[PDB]
């Protein structure tokens, strides 16, 4: 079976030569169990998104549904909300002054109804990305055979948040399809992957392709100087460790240890496994980065940093 | 299934095409074993063979060679004075003749680590659709080196199988691996787990206080980045593209593969890094950056 079903009118296989496409299994293809998961992942994290590094280890057999279902306990603590507040807070860089991007897309105008549209994407993920760089690290971590959660925590911290969605979020955040979409958009989102010398584009910026010329300013004008340099890598390196940190602190247990998969997946597979686990936690590390930095020339340091979503 | 075994095909097990790619790797690049990474990238299908023929010209290449001298000089850490290590191993109980033993599997190592993460960085951004090689090259260096293993060096170093290794020796090569947040422990380790002693002092000693430090961090962040830019500015081809291995491998393997070229891109920086630290404390910067089969 095949999950890419385009027309007549391109060969076979033709999605996967295009360098804005990077292998997953999507929101919409996810059926099964697996579709289950992904919805799951949503009400349980508060996000109206499936992560693409849970995408990409959706492509594993057996392992996010098994994956997930013993981590989402431990993700649901106030203290998982806790360490992806740190973590979202730390996001920021130190580096000032900052262009005006609210006057750049009148610039571009874009009226504030529309800029409104961009900043609620932006805020739903900036509430998100941190908290997939636990889910991801806690996987990873265990993946390679290194303990996850076991912590002495007060009842507090162990205390659970509700699932759902809160009020100022739709329940699925529209992404725009690599494979269904024009030369311009193909070309970038794979300008903004090569610029964080990323595998893909994240579904941060699938979702800003909505608004080509949004995505186009804040990769070549916002992104471009900042992306990749010194500062932004030690950044990316505080945000994996740190996250590494707080995972070891989780109360409970999270992620499945290497050596219980073995009846699960080949050596191959838990090879790949383990390599995809570790990309990612730079990634959304990066992500998480970019992103945030995005916001603050939009808004500021304080509605940057704070949770959009308290919870 | 314990800890210190990572899924691999290894240079005793390997058959067919692959022996003879393992074979190749070893005698184009002039060392003594096949990266880890390249075992572990052995187990995708068809992939390491095709691989290495289209990138073995462009890693036999006088710019090649002078790119992985740059790499090692690079990689020496400003960390301030260095344990004795020679003295030490003295104290250990060691005498000079093995010393010597050591000393030759840690030039070995620093001499084919580098040219490790030109070959996985190469494989990565051609992996990741991103350029690799086609540069303006000189006659001079896109003139080939001699194949095969120089004097002063083993044909095939010996290297400790995790799997059949005492409670000890899994227990050293785990905490190594651990120390550095690795996957699992680096051939160099497998290597200097032959004298479990050594591998001991290197892992708590050397190592302990300089592996993950922020100034290590940055050191391995230069060499993924020079890797990267020299891997640009290679002669002739270089890897594959992710567009030429679709009616080859499966999206889970791709996938697989981009992330596990990823990794091995830090790794093999990371274990450079370290191995070149611990030599530089048994014989000064000069021994440890340089290259020790010059050509």
């Amino acid at each position: 079976h095949h999950h890419h079903h385009s027309s007549g009118l391109v060969p076979r296989g033709s999605h996967m030569t295009n360098p804005a496409y990077f292998p997953q299994l999507s929101q919409l293809d996810v059926s099964g169990e697996m579709e289950s998961t992904y919805e799951d992942i949503r009400l349980t994290l508060r996000v109206p998104w499936v992560a693409f590094g849970c995408r990409v280890l959706a492509t594993f057999p057996g392992y996010l549904p098994l994956a997930w279902r013993r981590s989402a306990e431990a993700l649901i603590t106030r203290y998982a909300e806790q360490a992806a507040d740190e973590l979202r807070e730390r996001s920021l860089l130190n580096i000032g002054p900052l262009p005006n991007l609210k006057e750049r897309l009148y610039a571009a105008g874009f009226d504030d109804g529309e800029i409104e549209k961009v900043r609620r994407v932006l805020y739903a993920f900036n509430y998100g990305n941190p908290k997939y760089l636990l889910l991801i690290t806690a996987l990873s971590e265990s993946m390679q055979m290194r303990p996850v959660g076991g912590a002495e925590v007060s009842s507090e911290l162990r205390a659970s948040i509700p699932k759902g969605h809160p009020k100022g979020m739709d329940p699925l955040l529209p992404l725009v399809d690599a494979t269904k979409a024009s030369t311009e958009v193909q070309g970038l989102l794979k300008r903004v992957a090569d610029l964080h010398y990323h595998h893909g584009p994240a579904s941060d910026f699938q979702a800003l392709a909505n608004w080509p010329k949004v995505l186009q300013i804040v990769t070549d004008e916002v992104l471009a100087p900042v992306a990749r340099t010194e500062q932004y890598d030690a950044k990316s390196r505080e945000l994996v460790t740190r996250a590494r940190e707080l995972v070891r602190g989780l109360p409970g247990s999270a992620g499945v240890q290497r050596s219980e998969l073995m009846s699960m997946l080949t050596p191959n597979e838990l090879a790949g496994l383990t390599g995809v686990l570790f990309m990612y936690q730079r990634f959304i590390a990066d992500i998480t980065i970019s992103i945030i930095h995005i916001t603050e020339c939009l808004d500021g340091a304080e509605a940057a940093s704070k949770s959009p979503f308290p919870i």
